[PDB]
């Protein structure tokens, strides 16, 4: 019951929030360890409940104001441009959903990053660059997809430009 008390405050919790919620913060309210969370969104993703990892918290998925205009991009970038392009990205007030890259034993692999402020993309980069940090290996040569979204076509236009601009972008050839 105390498993099921638990989840039952995690849905609310969720729910009721905004913002991202760190497996961190959910595990004090809870006195649990955050593998402990991991398990807990996991059965209630198995029941059907649309709650997502970010690479800021959990967030329960739902619904939007005003119609956010998407767009899928391909991008290539060193190994060690990543941070500039996510900057970039955030600084037009583009939310970057996720990243997939194409890998060549697993398929497409894709991360629900979820950025949005300059401090999530510090705070993205400064975790994986103090582990393996490989997903955007030497596999693809930087080859990358974002999901992008923003408040219009015309500011996605806009930052798709400025990656353009920083040689970021795919290239059709
Ligand atoms: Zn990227």
């Amino acid at each position: 019951i105390l498993g099921e008390e638990r989840r039952s405050l995690l849905i609310k919790w969720l729910k009721a929030s905004d913002t991202p919620l760190t497996g961190a913060e959910l595990a004090k309210r809870t006195n649990v360890s955050r593998q402990v969370i991991v398990q807990d969104v996991s059965l209630l993703k198995a029941k059907n409940h649309p709650i997502l990892a970010t690479a800021q918290g959990y967030i329960y998925m739902k619904e939007a104001n005003t119609v956010q205009a998407q767009r899928v991009v391909a991008c290539q970038h060193g190994p060690a441009d990543m941070k500039d392009e996510l900057l970039t990205l955030v600084d037009h007030g583009v939310l970057i959903k996720d990243v997939t890259v194409d890998h060549p034993v697993y398929g497409d692999i894709t991360a629900s990053l979820h950025l949005k402020s300059r401090k999530d993309v510090a705070l993205f980069c400064k975790r994986m660059e103090e582990s393996n940090g490989t997903l955007l290996s030497t596999l693809t040569k930087g080859v990358h997809m974002h999901t992008l979204e923003a408040e219009s076509e015309a500011i996605l236009d806009e930052a798709i430009r400025a990656l353009e601009e920083k040689g970021y972008l795919l290239n059709s050839f």
